[PDB]
């Protein structure tokens, strides 16, 4: 009954073309552990075979055409992906496709383009006269031809680029007659430009094409929803319209979550307001609180976890998470939740009633970067918490955020899920005890810590209270034996 997402990739997975097959093979395990949706990495051809998927060369090449030195994407072929999806669907696991429509990388050829430089800290400020540059803006798709779409891209479908091939130079170039799109993040004056060739969402052929591709992509992979990439950099009204368009065409709900990367609830609320609340956002501020708590050695005030997050104010529109492919060690938003704290963060997202929680592949199975700082596989510590969510985290919640270190919450259980109910404690410092109310309806039950961190049993008194224990820097989640 509780819904649980999984981001089914991390940055450093090996480029062996076996990921879709792995996902197919993991579908029974995922279903068994209560995963109800997976967010899959971008499924279309990037700038090379080892592209993680954000390069976005050809949105109509799902590992089907020999383009960029490969047929398969990093993850495998279209057919392998489709077989993975049909296995996931056979166990009622929904699939959300990653949508990378800010830009296009790896153009087939350059074009001579008139441009001006802009200031990278203030892209509204022009910093050169007009100059002739050689931009990677011509997309012909020679391996695909016109199969599925005859649409070709040229410089006038884009607002700019970050590379002039003639002078061999990295700056932000805005093309002649173009304007940065609005509304976008006001960071750096206007944050339309991010990388590669930036798509011009003022162009009516582009808006039409991307909407049409959206429907095609949904059909081709039988997607149940979307993860929207880089939404700070894409006209907000367009994103709103695109989501509405695909929903209208498919006739499906198409649950959507956007990645608006800002550690600021106000900025996220503005984005939600400008997209009419028609989709969810990742709870970026909550991720940063977990990171802060995990790095402050008990000095963090754990009461802070209740405030300043998307889940605290718009729980229906929050997708909560601990880490992702950008926050993992070595990556561009590095702010990793330290190993010791990571199960406590998972208890917070998985066993509390607010938010749509997401588990990270890198946390479950470890990350495969080349450092000695990789996330170890924490499957075995996360599994009991997943089970707590699947079987026990139902009914009315009571919060006990009344201490700098030891905080907890309870769930009374619901008569629709037999034996449901839980009492969770986490602490970023010394352990201890807390008396918490779990419901008079649970009076006399004997509860035990599903994580196995504590071996003691707790008998719920006549008044519906138990005395629950937690170890130092630990988590305990008590449920009925
Ligand atoms: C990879 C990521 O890049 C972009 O994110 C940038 C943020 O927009 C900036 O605001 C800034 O973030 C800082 C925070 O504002 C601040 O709270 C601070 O504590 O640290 C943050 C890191 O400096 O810098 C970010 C990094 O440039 C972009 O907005 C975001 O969407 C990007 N993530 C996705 C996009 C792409 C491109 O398709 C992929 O490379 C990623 O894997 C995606 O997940
Ligand atoms: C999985 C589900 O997550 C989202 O909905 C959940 C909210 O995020 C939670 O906060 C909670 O909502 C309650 C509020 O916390 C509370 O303040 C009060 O307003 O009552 C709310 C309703 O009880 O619980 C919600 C789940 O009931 C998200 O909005 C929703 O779209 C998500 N559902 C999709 C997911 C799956 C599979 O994972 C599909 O089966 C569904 O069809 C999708 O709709
Ligand atoms: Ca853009
Ligand atoms: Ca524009
Ligand atoms: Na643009
Ligand atoms: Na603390």
């Amino acid at each position: 009954l509780n819904g649980t997402l999984m981001q089914y990739f991390e940055w450093y997975m090996p480029n062996d073309g076996q990921h879709w097959k792995r996902l197919q093979n993991d579908s029974a395990y995922l279903a068994e552990h209560g995963i109800t949706a997976v967010w899959i990495p971008p499924a279309y051809k990037g700038t090379s075979q080892d592209d993680v998927g954000y390069g976005a060369y050809d949105l109509y090449d799902l590992g089907e055409f020999h383009q960029k030195g490969t047929v398969r994407t990093k993850y495998g072929t279209k057919g392998e992906l489709q077989s993975a999806i049909n296995s996931l669907h056979s166990r009622d696991i929904n699939v959300y496709g990653d949508v990378v429509i800010n830009h296009k990388g790896g153009a087939d050829a350059t074009e001579y383009v008139t441009a001006v430089e802009v200031d990278p800290a203030d892209r509204n400020r022009v910093t050169s006269g007009e100059q002739r540059i050689k931009a990677w803006t011509h997309f012909q798709f020679p391996g695909r031809g016109s199969t599925y779409s005859d649409f070709k891209w040229y410089w006038y479908h884009f607002d700019g680029t970050d590379w002039d091939e003639s002078r061999k130079l990295n700056r932000i170039y805005k093309f002649q007659g173009k304007a940065w799109d609005w509304e976008v993040s006001n960071e750096n004056g206007n944050y339309d430009y991010l990388m590669y060739a930036d798509i011009d969402y003022d162009h009516p052929d582009v808006t039409a094409e991307i909407k049409r591709w959206g429907t095609w992509y949904a059909n081709e992979l039988q997607l149940d929803g979307f993860r929207l990439d880089a939404v700070k950099h894409i006209k907000f009204s367009f994103l709103r319209d695109w989501v509405n368009h695909v929903r209208e065409k498919t006739g499906k709900e198409m649950f959507t979550v956007a990645e608006y990367w800002q550690n600021d609830l106000g900025a996220l609320e503005n984005y939600l307001n400008k997209t009419n609340f028609n989709h969810s956002v990742f709870d970026v501020p909550l991720h940063y609180q977990f990171h802060a708590a995990s790095t402050q050695g008990g000095g963090y005030d754990m009461r802070k976890l209740l405030n300043g997050t998307v889940v605290s104010k718009h729980p229906v529109k929050a997708v909560t998470f601990v880490d992702n492919h950008d926050t993992q060690p070595g990556q561009s938003l590095e702010s990793t939740v330290q190993t010791w704290f990571k199960p406590l963060a998972y208890a917070f997202i998985l066993t509390r009633e607010a938010g749509y929680p997401q588990i990270f592949y890198g946390d479950m199975y470890g990350t495969k970067g080349a450092s000695q700082r990789e996330i170890p596989a924490l499957k075995h510590k996360i599994e009991p918490i997943l089970k707590a969510r699947k079987q026990y985290a139902y009914g009315a919640q009571h919060d006990y955020f009344d201490h700098h270190n030891i905080v907890g919450w309870t769930r009374e259980g619901d008569s629709s899920v037999a034996n449901s109910g839980l009492a969770a404690l986490i602490t970023d410092g010394p352990g201890g005890t807390k008396r918490m109310y779990v419901g008079r309806q649970n009076a006399g039950e004997t509860w035990h810590d599903i994580t196995g961190n504590r071996s003691d049993s707790v008998v719920i008194n006549a008044e519906g209270w138990g005395e629950f224990h937690v170890n130092g820097g630990s988590v305990s989640i008590y449920v009925q034996r």
